[PDB]
């Protein structure tokens, strides 16, 4: 597995598409991804348009509000936990000569709930 | 593309789709996982219930009130930020068991394409392990 | 060409099934999928040892898909389970050394019950 350090904000998607193919080595076939995280999760979605993104963590923060009295996990980052388990935290994708196989408005996302942090990112081809 | 068949399948305005047995008819009577992707953005693939179609049915209204079409606070304005979400939240890939041509599943499973923008004609990709 | 699991279940809840997965592993290194055959329950990866994470995810989550929907037309009435099993997803990729589950120091594997209590089952394959 090749190990990935990306750097996130308090919050948001971080483009991971360029640093993954960095690391594919011309492979064509099927590529692995895990983040060994429980506050952060992996997802595919558009980002040429910057504002999905904007709606995607908007729309999410109103799912999962930070606040919530019933919390009995009193560290505060329990609304971050949900965000991660409803994205998820592995991925399966498929990639041509070096490069992932994606859609015309596809992009491979690090989604950032509970930064600023170094997160890692695994990479496994099979 | 080599290695890998695209399937095409026309979807509703919003709705899911059972794939389950076009997905098999990809096969070829292979025997072991099976890797399923859609390349879109709007709809994601999930694995439920069909047998009752009110599952689906309260699926689909439940998902409306988590990700309403309407929504003020949107800067995507071409008006389908709901449909990003309900994609991210059911996920666009599967891994699936098969064998000799035909997917392990449990007795109340399908395989569904779940298109929450079209109706459109959206590619599932199909490679088998 | 499957191992199969027996999972005992709570009426919902977080079931921690990485040791029961480990086993059955004996010493095996590689990629690991995990799956279950049903629609009301699911399989996730999250924090283990804090009891706490797993019930604020089974309580947001019940607020989010509420047991009691007047608008539902499923009338088995689990319809909340069956979308929580949508949002969590049934199957897993995980890599695993001799033997191990390849995880973050405070990651654990769940099959995460919406529907119970009863023996759900959850298909393991070595790829």
């Amino acid at each position: 597995v090749v190990r990935l350090e990306v750097p996130t904000p308090e919050e948001g998607f971080v483009n991971i598409t360029r640093k993954v193919e960095a690391a594919l080595s011309g492979h064509t076939g099927l590529v692995y991804l895990f983040v060994p995280h429980t506050t952060c999760g992996l997802t595919v979605q558009e980002g040429a348009d910057p504002t999905v993104a904007q709606d995607l963590l908007g729309r999410l923060a109103e799912l999962a509000p930070r606040h919530r009295p019933q919390d009995r996990h009193l560290e505060g980052n329990s609304h971050a936990h949900l965000k991660s388990l409803l994205t998820g935290v592995h991925l399966l994708l498929l990639a041509e000569k070096g490069r992932l196989r994606l859609g015309r408005w596809q992009q491979v996302f690090l989604a950032e709930f509970d930064g600023p942090r170094v997160r890692e990112v695994w990479v496994r081809l099979l």
